[PDB]
């Protein structure tokens, strides 16, 4: 059993342990699709001594941060063990490997989306933003006083054929992700692929529609068996004005009886109506995980409230070193110390404060972050936190 | 029609409104025991020109809110029109005259659990906590290496009979409820309504069970339908050790393979497992909901967070005043003037903010509070936040 | 933490653990009925330290094996760990406290029932009976011309009130229970229970009836929620005529549309209708399990099938000894030896074997028991083989 | 309405008979390759007076029985009677012109699969394998320390296309056949239809995957709406090492929650598991039907148990003669006789018996089959039993 890159060889077999792993297996051609993400030794296989028995790569991202500041970002994908080749350590053995080659070819975070809850903390990765499925009874909806957009004449929203629209589409999006953290830059390919899972196919998924606003839009369609049900499959608005625009128009969806979105925590759906309960939750999971590889690198470039006062403080990170850290005027300062700590975490919790979906001190109630000094937690929540809600952008 | 404070001959007809209006009315027995918290002329009823067509009362509550501060709050309850005399303006009349007692009282905030979403935002009530179910899939449940008391030796925990360990209930949950906003005090009826529903019925409920720490408790019993549901009906505790000590106890629950529980957004435990997603949520819903009868009263009795320089506002309540908001250090001074507003939202809003489960920034993109000033809503976020997350005593 | 025989005053603590640990916890009144067949020193229990955080007992059994041989047998019950003292090796210790006195009572046969199927085998417990649902749509239900009671007349059976005719379930009981492997002696206690049981609950069960035959009875009750479901709770025939005439009265239940039964893997019922398929199995589980505690007595107290003619071998069980084994004219003789062994099994594989429900075969192939011989497998199936098929008497 | 064997004219309305009626039916394609199985004359079809009104044929078929003979044998299907002409007398009329065929031709058994369980018995068929479905929760399954194959180094299971290894499944496969009750030859035209199914199609089933050990193979899929279940189509293993090996890799399908597969009542898996209930029956029906059309040919051919001793006895069927049996060393002689009958039977009793999946003593308790003497029972009970356990090959 051997760990290595993958030659041209090696893919009709990376293809068939994905299409027997991944019930979501995108195909082939979509895969290849996604390969011109994934850069020059990104990948690494495991051959049986052959076939391939274990598999991962990373992709190329760029993913926006508090701050509206872009890291590169190598994006882990295509992980797959054989059935056949289980508790055997090769997961352990591949991720070291790419880990290694993601720190020394100079990415300060890697991010992924996991398949199961408890594979990926061990290995560094928390989970950093959270996926809200909200469904709306859209029969009832009633848009409150308050709402925009609620006056006489034309509406701005137009409904439209998604491949019609493509550069509106491209535009918006690329405004979204450089000013919401979670962002992802969507190369063309991927647009590609997007407009591509917008057509109907046989015996699969119905066709798919658009409604367009100049600063925002939505892509839905029908649900393929619960013919009531409209499923956003993404809403990207970068104006209150679009959203709530968008959000009258899919309550006019009157052969409808529920609306369904995955979105986030944060969003402001609930409050346009009349009745907020209207908005239920039906579905709450971690979405994008994040393993921070350089720690200083990663606090240095991210922006930090400006509300919270100037402090000093010392983070340990359980294996990844310790520093002093001083943050001030929303900017972090992070260099090396030996002075005692009094902050400490593990690698994987650092991930899940770095976007700011979760408090440094619900994180110390479960004792997942250890300190003796409670003003340096609100501190921590307070400088953390994100004026710009975080996001999930497209999963990878 | 008239509107009238009730007499002791006007309760059974009341008690027969009550039966065909609310399915779990509690019955007129615990009814009664409720009825102690109601004060002299806490009580308006509707007779038809007789019998009661219309009901409403308040209950004299204490509210903890920021700052560990109480404040005395009259708590809607036992509100019905009858389904004979609907459409016909009874509620608004009902909730007018009692607004009118509660505000001549000098109550600074009312407060109520909504039947339905839609009603009570028109009557200047937001909703101010959020309840959060969730179900953990007990039979993988496996507690992380950082987690609280997992050491050897004797555990902390005791299996008991609820009727038998009251005082130390009583003296825990008195405890959370002064350091927690949300937190109401529990009177002696209260508790003796409480244990009364511990024990089993036929044909109803089964026997509820106690696990005991010095510092936490929980109540618990096995769902009456789902065998291998085990519902925690309450769990209060003081200290992380306490939360998570009785949360092992919970997962050693080896009969069952599900354990529910109606909690808050930021409860620590699905971080206490190795694997965050088996906390699994299963509903959100509004809590308590709050209206402000006095704006500067309220703003002024409650604390603020510390990490927000001071600065100055000016904040309108559409109806409710117009005032010179200053925080600093923690504290509000809210006083009258006639300058420009540079925040407005409606009494209901107010509400929303109170407790900090509700974001300003949140609220504005709803456009539920206008400002030109994206600065002023960053500082009205940090400001209005909670260090001590916000949570539901009970429901009244 | 210390383990002892339980005094009078430590039985509420017990029950208190058991209302806790058993969802179908038969009560303090049953509980205490039950205890009548518990020898004294047949209990132990766990104090902290003071409250009880473990128990265990045994009853004294009576069990018939084949051969319509009867042997005393330790039936384990009421075994619970409390749930706040999980993983401290309680059971293990409870565990090795009983077999020690019953080994030294001089049992040679321990039994019980399994919450769960993954606990007791490491203790030396093999599933040895299989409980089999079968659901009839008696809609369709039509008997074979060649079943026995099709002929003119009157009808052997009779519709009856259980308690008026305890005197008769008795005896065709006990006749039953003395030529059926798996067969349990009913003492008077467990009579009054039974018949408990058969009256109806208000909230719960409804009110059982009797199909009564000179040598069988039936037991059954409409199911509480689904009213077009008859559940027979217990059928005991003697002959073929009583199994058959008691079915087709049970078929003659016209209100229902389905009856089902949890009987063995060899009832004769689906052959006794046109359409065998009608029988429909519906639930599999394990029944009774059997921990061997002296394997010569145990092996020589059994008859054996008189159809394989006299073989030897050697039979090492993996702790428990190693074996000289003649079995010749439906008698095994078992003596101790230290030649080199035929067969190798764990002790919970031969309670497997012990009462013909697992064929040596079948486990062979899962390499539960090891042999370079399977002429000698061949035997063994044979030999272990019940002439009259294995039943479950009933739960405790 | 006459009875005549088709001419190619026919077979367009055969097939549109055959689609109104199988919802299953396979297609024209499908249809006409599995006709390379039917003889000259093994077809009969009923034309009104015209259109095809009813049909039936056989296929040529080689069937394994006890003692690892191979039988030639009738398999009866495609048998069909129109909507429009039914209780007109047409499958017997069908069934009686098939079975002198069959008998003139030398066929000593026939067999079927039945569509529903109460037609064919009165045409002399009974039920003869088992259909055994087992559904494994894979997440909790562990594999007991006995269990072949858990030492370190590589695993000897391979994941592959199924089309890329048609010869090696063809290979296990002619081996598991001939030395299996139920086993049935597998012409080449089946192993088209084979991998055919093993393909993707659009609106139905998914991929097919195979996991290859030298000695077995599993075919597998995911199911089409159940995402979490994989279905086993097929598993084939020659020895102990292959079928515990296969296991193990279905059970790394850790995408899975659930595995089925339909199998045999003595499949070994339970007991592969440290917990045999995870391995849950969730399935239960007749697989292979068979008449035995000559009762002496059939009864001299097949290989019996040598445990039992010889042992002469008189054999009624009760149409289909009265037989002087002898059974001993592992062979039965038949003859004819007029002596007094010591045990009778229909033609369809003894078919159930032929195979071992049946005890006589279980049909004897229903009357199925009649005697005055149990030590004879016992005898056959013991000499029709199957070393190799009964299984079923694949559906006709
Ligand atoms: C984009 C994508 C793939 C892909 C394919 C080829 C290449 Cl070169 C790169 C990515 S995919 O793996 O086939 N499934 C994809 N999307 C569906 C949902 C994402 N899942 C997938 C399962 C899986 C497995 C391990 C880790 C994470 C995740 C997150
Ligand atoms: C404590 C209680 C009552 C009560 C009874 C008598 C007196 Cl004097 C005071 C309170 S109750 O109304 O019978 N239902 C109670 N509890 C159950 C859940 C609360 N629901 C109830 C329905 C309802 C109706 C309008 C407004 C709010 C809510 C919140
Ligand atoms: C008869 C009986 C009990 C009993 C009570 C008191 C005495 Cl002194 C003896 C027996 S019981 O434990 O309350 N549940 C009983 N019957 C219901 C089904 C049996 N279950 C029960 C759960 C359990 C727990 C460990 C081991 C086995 C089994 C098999
Ligand atoms: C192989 C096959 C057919 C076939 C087709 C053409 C020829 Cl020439 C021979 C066989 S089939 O009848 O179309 N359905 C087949 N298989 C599916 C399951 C089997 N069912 C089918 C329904 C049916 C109808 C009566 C008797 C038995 C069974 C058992
Ligand atoms: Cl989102
Ligand atoms: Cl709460
Ligand atoms: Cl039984
Ligand atoms: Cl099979």
């Amino acid at each position: 059993v051997t760990l290595c890159s993958p030659t041209e060889d090696d893919w009709p077999g990376m293809f068939l342990l994905a299409a027997a792993s991944f019930t979501d297996f995108i195909g082939p051609e979509s895969a290849t699709a996604w390969r011109t993400l994934v850069p020059t030794d990104g990948a690494v296989v495991v051959r049986d001594g052959s076939e391939v028995v274990g598999m991962a790569l990373y992709m190329d991202l760029r993913l926006t941060v508090p701050g509206e500041v872009v890291l590169p970002t190598a994006g882990l994908s295509f992980v797959a063990v054989a059935p056949t080749h289980r508790r055997r350590g090769l997961l352990r053995a591949m991720c070291a490997e790419l880990h290694r080659r993601i720190a020394d070819s100079g990415y300060p975070v890697a991010a992924l989306h996991a398949s199961e809850g408890g594979i990926y903390g061990r290995f560094g990765y928390g989970p950093a933003t959270t996926l809200h499925e909200l469904t709306v009874d859209r029969r009832f909806a009633r848009f409150h006083a308050d709402a925009p957009g609620g006056g006489l004449g034309g509406s701005s929203v137009r409904l439209v054929r998604p491949t019609e629209h493509r550069g509106e589409f491209e535009a918006i999006y690329e405004r979204w992700r450089q000013q919401v953290p979670g962002g992802l830059l969507r190369p063309q390919v991927l647009w590609d692929e997007l407009l591509a899972e917008a057509k109907a196919a046989p015996g699969g998924d119905r066709e798919s529609f658009a409604l367009l606003h100049p600063d925002g839009y939505a892509l839905y369609r029908v649900d393929r068996t619960d013919l009531k049900l409209a499923r956003v499959s993404e809403l990207r608005a970068v104006t209150a004005d679009a959203h709530c625009a968008l959000w009258r128009a899919l309550i006019g969806l009157d052969s409808m009886e529920r609306i369904s979105i995955i979105t986030h925590p944060q969003d402001p759906l609930p409050h346009l109506l009349t009745d907020t309960r209207l908005a239920r939750t039906t579905w709450r999971q971690d979405g994008l995980w994040l393993r921070i590889m350089n720690v200083p690198a990663a606090l240095e470039a991210r922006g930090y409230a400006h509300e919270v006062g100037e402090f000093s403080t010392v983070l340990e990170v359980s294996d990844g070193g310790r520093f002093a850290l001083k943050i001030g005027d929303g900017r972090a300062r992070c260099t090396p110390t030996d002075a005692a700590a009094e902050i400490e975490m593990d690698r994987d919790v650092l991930g899940s404060l770095y976007l700011g979906a979760h408090r440094a001190s619900t994180l110390a109630a479960a004792n997942r972050l250890r300190t003796k000094d409670s003003q340096l937690l609100r501190r921590l929540d307070a400088a953390f936190a994100s004026d710009v809600p975080v996001q999930t952008a497209f999963e990878f």
